[PDB]
């Protein structure tokens, strides 16, 4: 196992050597929280994307921004994603994925 603590930023640039997951090739926002599981085994999160279903728990990663799992609720999932600062450096991006539901929004320019 490994510690999940982090002070400041300690962010790093993306590479073509790190773990290459099928879901890691798609945006983190494109995904939509489907459900959540909680039992003796622990707390897992169910999300849909890339034309399929995926399951990850605290510690795992998802999205091209390596969205790490930090929080898992019944109606929202807290995860830390990596995003650019605007010059070249990266930074942490705490985003919460709420359970899928009726909604709508336009698309973003920068991907």
């Amino acid at each position: 196992d490994l510690t999940v603590r982090q002070k400041g930023n300690k962010v790093i640039k993306p590479d073509e050597t790190r773990v290459k997951q099928f879901l890691e090739g798609f945006n983190i926002e494109t995904f939509e929280m489907v459900g959540t599981l909680s039992n003796a085994q622990g707390t897992f999160a169910l999300v849909k994307g890339a034309g399929g279903v995926h399951r990850v728990r605290v510690g795992d990663y998802l999205g091209r921004n390596d969205g790490k799992v930090v929080g898992i609720s019944e109606g929202k999932i807290d995860v830390i994603e990596i995003v650019p600062d605007g010059e070249g450096n990266w930074l942490e991006r705490p985003r919460s994925l709420t359970l899928k539901e009726r909604s709508l929004e336009h698309h973003h320019h920068h991907h």
